[PDB]
């Protein structure tokens, strides 16, 4: 599917200006497009098919080189940095293997209750072991390249959008509706702008929504 | 990839060859290719795509058939019965909805021989069966591993399969080991050219279950690995 490949163009059309605009530090460390060619390695590397809106994404920027994340301080990452870091969650995973806290899914078997997957490729870090990423081995419930987060603290895997696009949409409208301060032009976060609420962190405001949509279409069956 | 493609071309020719030798009944069972249009009207209402080795076994048998009886059909891998493409949308498109009914809901213990290398669930829309016992059960590729399994590993699973297993790395792998068997004479044609069923030749051993034969190696090799 082409799904969240419009989504994806669009994201980066509001990311890219909104950056010029608010943040042009944060705007210069956005780097130019992947080739196609450094796509084809990078998939023959890991094995893997890229979801065609991850593969417009990185036609667009190859991550972000410094470098302050530019998701409220999350990490866009560069595609070898992917490929470094599945590498890295690869070794975690047959380590696991090689000698055998819950790991869970929300919603419930969306996701595999387990701490690594080869086929789980990290798109985001928070440089701390969390990862925003694209799940390619969904659970009975999920969806093919849903993204999802996992990584060092995340016990409990929520999917947070159906495709890449849809994710990097739903952060661009945060920025279009004011869900942002900064703290140089200096450093990106969140806040509720309608409530005039706190500062949040990015993951847990993505848990939450997960959360609520969740339980809203819990009724409908 | 270039994975299982040859392996599923070696076997088939073994096959073809074996079934028209020992039992042209069987052998006349095995249905004409599938077209290319064939799979991709498939591969569009399942929203998957077939692994090569797969599709390359359907361009040169479409399941088998035997539309000439009123009895059932003897099954070409030791009588479980090699599914056409149709029978193959179909019945995943029925597991998909056991899988969407156990999601709708509030079944013992899933488990996966290797550990870890199948998801210890009921049902997943991305098992999909090509042979069936036509009682639940199914051999199949598994297009979304556990964390320990390979992407088109082939699985059983169904009714009777709480635990899952492994029995091979692709549906080349798969075929030729079944082609092996044929050709070490792992089989007798029981009759009333006869039903075929499964033997180990060389040890003399009594007429098994090709389920509890694959179930078995699997074990012995995950034990001889780990």
């Amino acid at each position: 599917s082409n799904d969240g490949v419009s989504e994806t163009l669009l994201a980066w059309r509001h990311i890219d200006f909104w950056t010029s605009e608010h943040n042009p530090d944060l705007n210069a460390t956005l780097s130019d497009p992947c080739t196609q060619n450094d796509i084809t390695h990078a998939e023959e590397d890991l094995e893997v098919s890229f979801p065609n809106p991850v593969k417009a994404s990185f036609k667009i920027h190859d991550g972000q080189e410094d470098t302050s994340g530019l998701f409220y301080g999350f990490q866009l990452m560069t595609l070898d940095q992917v490929v470094a870091m599945t590498q890295a969650w690869r070794n975690v995973a047959k380590n696991l293997n090689k000698r055998s806290p819950d790991q869970k899914s929300i919603p419930p078997n969306a996701v595999q209750p387990v701490y690594a997957h080869p086929a789980w490729i990290p798109l985001i870090t928070d440089n701390a072991g969390n990862h925003i990423g694209v799940d390619l081995a969904p659970g009975p419930n999920g969806k093919y390249a849903q993204i999802i987060t996992f990584g060092r603290d995340f016990d409990t895997k929520f999917v947070i959008a159906e495709n890449w696009g849809e994710f990097l949409l739903s952060f661009a409208n945060d920025l279009e509706a004011g869900n942002w301060y900064l703290v140089g032009d200096g450093e990106l976060v969140f806040r509720d702008k309608k409530s005039n609420g706190p500062i949040q962190d990015y993951f847990e405001v993505l848990k939450r929504r997960t959360w609520i949509k969740y339980q809203l279409e819990r009724p409908h069956r």
